[PDB]
């Protein structure tokens, strides 16, 4: 018997996938998680006692982004091992393709929280290899189900590319993506490229956005905005066609924007 339901914060959430919590935790009807320190517990009574004792009201690590009540904490897997392992166990309940939960030292974790009077409430995260040979600027990215399709995933994707810009590099998420992640990345790439084309070579868009040339090219192909000439992809778009694409409803929702001015981060 696996964990099939969690209580975290004020949410009850059904599991989507197997996550390797210890056997005696999976057997329980529900797993109870402290939303601040991510300790998982077997019983409502141990949960209620913990909530009166726990002094955490936000993730550990350094707050590298704060604008209004939106916050991002950077958490080193080597500095906060247990927390990052519990985060990976939580994430695995909603990610099919995540395979690493306990060897968290090679990773840095970026925790998105929404803050109110009581504390900073976890929304989602992405992990990232301290050293990525493959040029991946995201390893795994997960938004908890009650926050999905509400702009938080768009914020986290945009945030991962802001880090890449500061690192003077391009990057791409590690594959395979979840289905929602796949849809979200394609819409993000489209929105960014169309906006830049409205206001360039493929190499130019790559340096401006930190999106890889491959991801630009596949996105421009899906939009039918590229020609091919003697082995080279070439941007082929009229300023009117760009506007028409931005009209589509899928870009109508107002984003939670990443304000470069509020990002407190120096590249390693
Ligand atoms: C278990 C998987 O967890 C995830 C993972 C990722 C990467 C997600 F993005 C999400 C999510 O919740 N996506 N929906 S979104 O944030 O509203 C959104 C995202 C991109 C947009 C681009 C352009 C215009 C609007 C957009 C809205 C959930
Ligand atoms: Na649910
Ligand atoms: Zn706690």
């Amino acid at each position: 018997k696996y964990v099939d339901k969690i209580h975290i914060g004020n949410y009850e959430i059904d599991a989507w996938y197997f996550s390797p919590f210890p056997e005696d935790y999976g057997k329980q009807p529900k797993l109870w998680l402290c939303e601040y320190c991510l300790k998982y517990m077997k019983y409502e009574k141990s949960y209620r006692f913990h909530l009166g004792q726990c002094q955490w009201r936000q993730p550990p690590g350094k707050e590298i982004y704060r604008k209004s009540n939106i916050s991002v904490h950077e958490v080193d897997g080597k500095d906060h091992k247990i927390y990052c392992q519990n985060l990976c166990l939580l994430a695995k309940l909603f990610l099919d393709h995540k395979t690493l939960y306990f060897d968290v030292e090679p990773f840095v974790f970026y925790i998105l929280t929404e803050v109110d009077r009581q504390g900073a409430h976890i929304v989602g995260y992405f992990s990232k290899e301290k050293e990525s040979p493959d040029g991946n600027n995201v390893s795994c990215i997960m938004i908890l189900p009650p926050y999905q399709r509400r702009g938080y995933g768009r914020f986290l994707i945009a945030f991962s590319y802001e880090l890449s810009k500061l690192e003077s590099t391009v990057g791409s998420p590690e594959k395979p993506l979840s289905d929602l992640g796949k849809l979200s990345y394609r819409s993000y790439w489209s929105s960014v490229l169309l906006e830049n084309l409205r206001d360039l070579s493929i190499k130019d868009l790559s340096q401006m956005t930190s999106i890889t040339q491959n991801d630009i090219i596949s996105t421009l192909q899906s939009l039918n905005m590229v020609k091919y000439w003697k082995g080279q992809h070439v941007i082929c778009v009229t300023p009117k066609l760009v506007e028409e694409h931005l009209k589509s409803a899928q870009y109508k929702k107002p984003p939670i924007t990443v304000d470069s001015v509020c990002l407190k981060w120096a590249p390693p």
